[PDB]
C-alpha cells in the first residue's frame, strides 16, 4: 500500500500506526464481514486491544495508559476503522468518549477505581451525552430516572459516563447498579456489530462519590472533552477512506489488461487521483486540528469542521469505490458506504465565526 | 479571525507577519490598479529584495534567507492575498528562476546570477558555444526578465536579456492575473556560452522535473492567498449588510480555506524533510486551485449585486483563481500511484 | 404528495399513471418489505398486472395490448418502481424487454402465438441480451449460457440472442436442452427472480427465429420511481420534525427539499423527453444513454440524502431507505465508461 | 453543430428558432466580443430586432406582436443569448419584463399607446421591480420619490414599468416625465454591453392614466411577472451552455487525453439538454396556464448553476487559449454568474421552492 502520504509525525506515532495496522490486519480484518452480517461485536477483542496498549492512548501511564495525545489516538482510531468501521466505532466510544472523560474530569479516586480495568479491556466503557434523563439528590445518594437512546457499547458496558439534568451533571454508572437496565440492541443499516442500545433508568440509586466533576456544571464537563473527543472520532471517516483505497488500488491493477476498453484505464487513474487527494487532504486537516488540540489551543470551529468535512468525504469516496468496481463489486464496498453514512448523520461553525468577527 | 493556527514555529510566524504587513501597506493599495492597467509595478522588485523575500529558499551565502518551501509557500500566500497577479510574478521570480539556479547551478553560476536576482535588481523567469533557435510561450515575467532559465533539446540554459538572438513578443491580454506580465520568448540564432549550460548535458529532464514539484508546492500559496482574500472581503460585508443560510456559506468558506492550507502546508513541510513526492505536490496545487475558484464564485454570490461590480475585488478574485487550474495533474497522480503500488 | 410536476401528457397517459398508482398503493406497497426480505417475487402479481392491462403497454391491441408508447410505459414503470423497485424491474423485463421485442421484431405468426399469454400474465417473459447458435437444416442448435437474467427461474417465454453475426430466438421453457440454474440472492433488487440460463444442445425450431435503446429508456423509470419513493419518505418526515423546540434546522431542511424536488423533476423532464422522442421515431442514441445514466446516478444520491434527512430513524435496517439505496445502486451498476460512449457519438457526428 | 437534442416542438416554434438562430449568427455573434469590450449595447439591434418580429413574441398581433407563447420566447432568448449573453439579457428585459407586463396588465388604451413602438424597436423598455420607492396620489397625478437600482436597459429605456409603494402599485414611466432621471451605467464583471443603471425619482409626476392595474395590488402584478420572467430568462443560461458547446466541440477536433475529453463532452451535452428539457417543460406549462411557482424558480435555479459550472469547463477545455480575451470562454463565465445572482439569488430560489412545497403538503 502506497497511498498514504507521510506527515513526519515522529517515530513514536509511526510506530503506533504500524503496530495497530499489523494487529488490525491479522485480528480485525478477517472478522469484519462476519461482524457486519451477524450484527455482533467480537467481545474477545477488548482484552486484545488492552494488551496491545491502545485502550488508554490519552490516559495517564499511572493507570496503564500510554500518556499520548489526540493526534496519536486519532490515528489509532483510523487504522482500526480501516479494518472494520463498526469495531472502530466501538473502540472510539470506549477509549475516547468514556476513558478520556474519566481521565479529564474524574477525581483522583475515580481515576484509580475505574480506569485500570477499562484500559486493560476487562471492562467495556460507554458514554451517553445526547434532556431525557433527570437526576435528583436524596441526601447521601442521587436518584436517576429517564432514558438515553443510541448508546455505543450500551449492551456490554460495565462503566458508563451519563449526563442528566439536576442544571446539568455527569455521573459514573456501573452495570450492576439497581435501576439501571439496557434495552434490545439496534438492528442498523450500517455500523453493524457495533452494539448500540437504549439505556433505561428507573429510580436508579447513584452514590455521591460517583458524581463526575461539580454538580450543575455538567455542560462544561460535556463541552470540555467534546471538542477533543470529536476530533479523535474523525479517525473513523479517515479509516473508511483508507479502506476505499485498499479496495480500489489493487482492483485497478487486476483490471489493467489489453482486453480492457480503450479508455477505461486513464479514467480509472483519474478516479484514483481524486480519491488519493481527498484522502490525504482530509488526513492533513484532521491531523492538524488534532495536533492543535494537543497544543491546548481552542479548536471549536475547526474540530467541527474536520469531522464534517471528513465524514462527507468518506461517504462520497465509498460511493466512488462502488462505482469504480462496477459489476464486479463479493467486495466490502457496500459495507463501507453504509458505515460511512452514520458519521455523516455547519451553522455552529458559521454562527461562531460570525460572532467572533463582530 | 478566519485563520486556524498550525503551530509552524516562531520563525515562520515571524515571516508571515513581516510579509503580511508589507503586503497590506505596499501591495494591496495597488492591487486594483495593477489589474486595470495590466501592468506590473516595477518598483516592487527592489522592495521585495530589500524585504529579503526574493531568495527565501536561497543560501544565505548569496543573500538568501536559507529557509524552506513551507516558509516560501506562506510568503507566496500572504503576497497573493493582497494581489494574486503580483503573487504570481513573485513566485516565478523567487521560486521558478532563483531556486532553479540555487539547486542546479555551478558555484560560479550562482555567484554571478543569484545576488542581483535576490536583491531585485534583476528580474527572473522560467521557460564552444550553444545556438538556440525556436520559441517558448506563456512565460511569466517574460518581457521584464533579466535572467531566464530555459529548457532546450540537445538540457537547461541560463539566458540573459542582452544576448543576441533573444527577443520577446507582445505581452498577453488575459482574463485574469492581469499585471503579471506574460509573453512569448523568441530565439533566432541566439548565441549561448557553454558556461551557461545548467547542470549536466542530457540531464535536463531531471532538472525540469525537480523544480516542477517545488513550483507546484510554492505556487499553491497563490490559491491559498486568493481564498484568504475571499474571506477578507466576505466576512466584514455580511456584518455590514446573521441569516441562517449565509452562516452555512461562511462555514464552507472557512473550512475549505483551512483544509486547503493544511494539505499544502503538509506537502511543503514534506519537501523540507526531503520526502518530496510528485503526486502530493501536484495534488495540493490541484486541490487548492479548484477550491479557490469555487470560493471566488461564492464570494461574488455573498456580496450579491455589489460582488458583480468591478469596484469590488470579488470579480478579480474569480478571474485570478482560474489560471491556477490551467487532466494532466490527475493523470500524473494516478499514474504515479499506480507504478508505486505495482 | 405534491412533489410531482405536471407535464401535460394527455388524458390517456394521465389515466394510465393514476390506475397504476392506485394499484401500486393497494397491491404492491404493502408487500414491498416482505418481497425484499424473502427474496421472492409474489407470483400472484403477474395475473393482477394482466387484469390491470399493463403487461402489454407497447403491444398491439389485437393481442390484448394497450397500443401505447414508450413514454406511457416509462411512467407505468415509474409508478410500480415507486412502490417496489424489485417488482418494477421484473415487470420491466417482462412487459418491456420481452414483450416489446416480440412486438417489434416478431413475425405475425410469432406475435399471435406468444404475446396473448404474456400480456394476460399467464406466461412470464424474460430477455437475455458466451452463447452460440448453429443452423442445422430445419432446426437451430444452441449451446452456452446467459448470466443475470431477470424473471429467469419463472420465465415461460424468453427472447435470447446468440452468436452465428448475431441472431435472436424465442425460447420456450419446454425446449429440450434448455435449463435454469438456482436463482440469485443479490444485495438489492431482492424479490426480482434472477438466474443463469443454460443451453446444452438446445433444439430451437426455425419458426422461432426472431428478425434495445427504446426499451432501455423505459427502464429509466426505475430510478425515477426510486426518487419518487425517496420524496414519499422525506416530505412527511420534515413535517413531523417541524416542532416547538426546533431547533436553524428547519430552513436548511426546506432547502434540502428544494434540491430533491428539482433533481427529481429535472430527471423526469429529461427522461420523458427522450421517451417522447422514441415515440416520434427520432434517433436518440446519445440521449437515451444520457437520461439513463443521469437518472440512475441521481437516484443513488437521493437515496443517500433520504437516509441523511431521517437521521437515526433512517439508519435502521427495518426502514425502506436502506432498500432504496440497495435498489438504486443496482441500476447505476447496470448503466455503466457510459459517458465515453456518449462523447464518442457527439465527436464522430461533428 | 449536432449537440442539440430535438424536442419535437412543432413547425411554428422550429421556424422561429431557425429564424432567430440565423439572425443571431450573422448580426449578433460577430459583435459579441466588441460589445463586451466596449461595455456598450449596439443600439442598431433594437430596430433590427423589431423588423425580425421578436420584440413582441408573447404580444398580441393587434399591436404588431407574434401572438406566440413563453416556450417560443424562451427559445428566442436562448438563440440570441447563444450569440451574446449581454444582448440576450437586454432583449429579455425589453421583450419579456417590460412588453409582456404591459400586454398582461395594461388597459386597452395603455397597450395601444405603448406597445407598438416597443415591439417595433423604436422605443426601448425596462422593468423596475427592486420599499425604496414611494408614490403619493395627488388628484389627477401621482408624485414619486425614491430610487430603483440595477435596472437593465435603464440608461436607454423610453418606457419603463415601475413598482412603487402607495401606503404597492405599478406605473408606466416615460423617460420624458418630469422628476425622472438615470445615474451613470454600471461597470460590471459580466453582461457588459447590457446597459444597467439606477433610476432616480425626485417629485416625479406620473399621470393617473399611467397607473398599471389596481392601486394597492402591485404585489400581485410583481409576483405574476416574476414567474414568467424567471422562465423566459432561463433561456439565458440555456444559451450560454449552448455557446459553451459551440466553442468546445470544434476546438477538440482542431486539437490518453482524448478519452477524458470525450467524457467531459458527454457531461456537457447531458447537462445542456437536461436543462433544456426542464426549462422547456416549465415554459410549456406556462402556456397551458398551469401556475408553477416552485417549478419556475426551480428551472432557472437549475439552469443558471449549470451554465456557470459549464463555462468553467469550457475555459478548461481550451487550456491557455481559454484564458485569453481573444477567445469567448472568459466572457461566458463572467456572463453566466449574473443569472445566479439576478432575478433573486439561488438562496431565495431554494427557500421559495422548499417553503412552497412544505405548505402544499401540510
Ligand atoms: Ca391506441
Amino acid at each position: 500500500h502506497h497511498h498514504h502520504m507521510n506527515f513526519g509525525l515522529g517515530e513514536e506515532i509511526e510506530a503506533l500506526r504500524d503496530t495497530v495496522r499489523r494487529f488490525a490486519e491479522s485480528r480485525i480484518a478477517p472478522l469484519a464481514a462476519e461482524t457486519d452480517r451477524n450484527n455482533q461485536f467480537p467481545m474477545h477483542l477488548w482484552r486484545e486491544f488492552g494488551e496491545l496498549g491502545v485502550l488508554g492512548i490519552t490516559a495517564p501511564e499511572d493507570y496503564g495508559g500510554a500518556g499520548m495525545g489526540y493526534l496519536a489516538h486519532c490515528i489509532a482510531m483510523e487504522e482500526i476503522s480501516r479494518a472494520s468501521a463498526s469495531i472502530g466505532l466501538s473502540y472510539g466510544a470506549h477509549s475516547n468518549l468514556c476513558v478520556n472523560q474519566i481521565t479529564r474530569n474524574g477525581s483522583p479516586e475515580q481515576r484509580a477505581k475505574y480506569l485500570p480495568k477499562l484500559i486493560s479491556g476487562e471492562h467495556v466503557g460507554a458514554l451517553a451525552m445526547s434532556m431525557k434523563l433527570a437526576a435528583e439528590k436524596r441526601g447521601d445518594r442521587y436518584v436517576l430516572n429517564g432514558n438515553k437512546m443510541w448508546i455505543t457499547n450500551g449492551p456490554d458496558a460495565d462503566v458508563l459516563v451519563v449526563y442528566a439534568k439536576t442544571g446539568i451533571s455527569a455521573f459514573i454508572i456501573e452495570k450492576g447498579f439497581k435501576g439501571f437496565s439496557t434495552a434490545q440492541k439496534l438492528d442498523k443499516l450500517g455500523m453493524r456489530g457495533s452494539n448500540t442500545c437504549e439505556l433505561v433508568f428507573e429510580d436508579c440509586e447513584v452514590p455521591a462519590e460517583n458524581l463526575l466533576g461539580t454538580e450543575g456544571k455538567g455542560v462544561n464537563v460535556l463541552m470540555s472533552g467534546l471538542d477533543y473527543e470529536r476530533v479523535v472520532l474523525a479517525g473513523g471517516p479517515l479509516g473508511i477512506m483508507a479502506a476505499c483505497l485498499d479496495v480500489v488500488v489493487p482492483y485497478v491493477h487486476e483490471r489493467k489488461q489489453f482486453d480492457q476498453p480503450i479508455g477505461e484505464f486513464q479514467l480509472m487513474q483519474c478516479k484514483l487521483a481524486d480519491m488519493y487527494v481527498t484522502f490525504n487532504a482530509s488526513r492533513a486537516y484532521v491531523y492538524a486540528v488534532a495536533a492543535a488540540c494537543d497544543r491546548g489551543e481552542t479548536t471549536r470551529k475547526d474540530a467541527a469542521g474536520c469531522i464534517l468535512y471528513s465524514a462527507e468525504n468518506a461517504t462520497q469516496m465509498a460511493l466512488q469505490a462502488i462505482q469504480s468496481l462496477g459489476g464486479n463489486g463479493d467486495y466490502p464496498t457496500g459495507r463501507l458506504l453504509r458505515d460511512a453514512k452514520l458519521y455523516e448523520i455547519r451553522m455552529l461553525i458559521g454562527r461562531e465565526l460570525f460572532q467572533e468577527t463582530r
